């Protein structure tokens, strides 16, 4: 439920990211008003949100889509099927076409945060478009800034692709217990956590074969390891399931 979806987003970027739109067409009448408005604009990036895609444009509009059962994005050359065409984004060389999907809507910035589906699933830590600056935004946003990291880091509504084993490594790297909230953190701390939320998860994926003959480049610090000393201070790691060093984490 992760490796894919990001694949569709990348196909669409490769095809038209940064390229000026020469034609924009939507099948739905309520979307017609954005056509001439997008001409000359370009997709800045395509964000993944569960099985949904967010196609951002340089004028701050964001096309949201959820293929659900039938929708399919096809790339072609500007010029080129029994399926009903719903969206057509055309540049000089490449053109992307959305077929069948019914869940298609245009969103203004302020609308992102309130969309029912989007409030339920956040950006993926593995998504290259996700930047530490964005993470800080969500952390600080009035919707999360008051949540303890213990559960926040286990809630997909905040960030997708965050397994418990990652939650404990991230917190140990910034020296924090699960009881803190982004509101009580100073700038330096907030940024530290922001990078940790991305780097650790990504560093974990880009590795791992085998452990029976070779040890992975990425090693756990407190996941499991309970009852073992901490590499930093030497205190014995504990478990609650949270894993932490009560010695250098507070
Ligand atoms: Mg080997
Ligand atoms: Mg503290
Ligand atoms: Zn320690």
């Amino acid at each position: 439920a992760g490796p894919e979806i990001r694949r569709a987003a990348d196909n669409l970027e490769a095809a038209i990211k940064g390229k000026p739109l020469t034609d924009v067409w939507f099948a739905f009448p309520q979307l017609k008003t954005y056509q001439s408005q997008l001409i000359g604009q370009h997709v800045t990036h395509v964000e993944t949100r569960g099985k949904a895609l967010l196609t951002h444009f340089s004028n701050d509009l964001t096309l949201y889509s959820h293929n659900q059962l039938y929708g399919v994005w096809r790339v072609v050359d500007t010029g080129e099927t029994t399926r009903v065409l719903r969206v057509k984004l055309q540049t000089a060389d490449k053109t992307i076409l959305l077929y069948s999907a019914s869940d298609i809507e245009m969103l203004r910035p302020e609308q992102l945060t309130t969309h029912p589906f989007l409030q339920r699933v956040g950006p993926d830590v593995l998504d290259p478009n996700l930047t530490p600056e964005v993470v800080k935004e969500r952390l600080l946003s009035p919707r999360f800034r008051n949540r303890q990291f213990a559960g926040l880091l286990l809630d997909q509504a905040f960030l997708a692709g965050l397994g418990n084993y990652l939650r404990v490594e991230i917190l140990w790297q910034v020296g924090l217990t699960g009881n803190h909230k982004a509101k009580d953190l100073n700038a330096a701390q907030l940024d530290a956590l922001a990078h940790a939320l991305l780097e650790i998860p990504r560093f974990s994926y880009a590795t791992r074969g085998e452990n029976k003959h070779h040890g992975a480049l990425f090693r756990f610090k407190v996941f499991h390891r309970d009852g073992e000393p901490c590499e930093r201070c030497g205190s014995i790691i504990e478990k609650t399931p949270f894993y932490w060093c009560p010695g250098c984490q507070h």
